[PDB]
């Protein structure tokens, strides 16, 4: 990024700092985190987590594999910029 200017909308944000009071969860913050990224996140994101669920499917990935996997993958694209 020459200049990056993106970031997660105030509109949306506000959001999170309620559900913070209403006290989310692991499980659920990534369930709402998703959804809400995706709409800044390309579908060719959820697909890198199309293929986690296989493994999940497989048993060949740990349940904490895909709940920790899925976080730092989050931050991880938003670091791009």
């Amino acid at each position: 990024g020459h200049m990056p200017a993106i970031s997660l909308p105030d509109d949306v944000r506000r959001r999170l700092k309620d559900l913070e009071r209403d006290s989310l969860t692991e499980k659920e913050c990534v369930k709402e985190k998703l959804n809400l990224l995706h709409e800044f996140l390309q579908t060719e994101i959820k697909n890198q987590l199309c293929d986690l669920e296989t493994k999940l499917r497989k048993e060949e990935l740990s349940e904490e594999g895909y709940l920790a996997k899925v976080k730092s993958l989050l931050n991880k694209d938003l670091s791009l910029e």
